[PDB]
């Protein structure tokens, strides 16, 4: 088995299409219309869904915000160049809610973002 | 780039290390204890951090519970038997909040669950 995606709602479906891909150089793999059920997804990652994981972006016509609550922490993602990428969403709206810089009692380069609905991105930079 | 893992703040470490290891078939990846921010963490998936996108469990210690809030959705893993594993999750820990079944105007089985701690997970599946 694997694991497949991760599904969080957002506020604004293209905004969040422009961030991931624009942004954080995701690729838009495929997007869907639920007339019935009055809401659009979009599935957005650095692969093919068959071979990795990806995030499942849902947009619920109407609805520009949630809950975030307490319980869900974030996704992290591998990164290219955390300085940046931390430059990039920081002129792009996006917030940095921790500056890129080596990770406390390690030499790892990491950072912390917010996506355009908040939701907390931790970006680090990493058989063969 | 790549989808390293979606983190989880959990109210019962074991408890969900048990769930997502024995009840999912995945397997503990790694632990740490941080005494300067109190928290545990254990990293589950079905495959090494390396090779694909895994969820990172976290304990802070002395809290058992948070607020799911509305935003996040959930994960989807692959299953071989989605009506099997309801029934193993249903009776242990979890709960079945979907029946496996075809999705409405599909063939491809489908299935949606909650963890110990509330958390929905979705279960895709890959003559009789």
């Amino acid at each position: 088995m694997r694991l497949l995606h991760t599904m969080l709602r957002v506020g604004d479906l293209q905004r969040s299409i422009d961030f991931y891909t624009k942004v954080l150089g995701m690729k838009l793999l495929r997007t869907s219309e639920n007339p019935e059920y009055k809401y659009s997804l979009a599935f957005v990652g650095y692969g093919p869904e068959t071979e990795e994981a990806v995030i499942e972006l849902t947009y619920n016509w109407g609805v520009d915000k949630y809950e975030l609550g307490t319980a869900y922490g974030h996704i992290a993602l591998s990164v290219d160049n955390a300085a940046e990428a931390c430059e990039k969403i920081r002129q792009n709206g996006g917030n940095v809610t921790r500056e890129a810089g080596p990770v406390k009692g390690g030499t790892t380069v990491i950072a912390f973002v917010e996506d355009p609905d908040g939701y907390k991105i931790e970006l680090i930079e990493e058989g063969n």
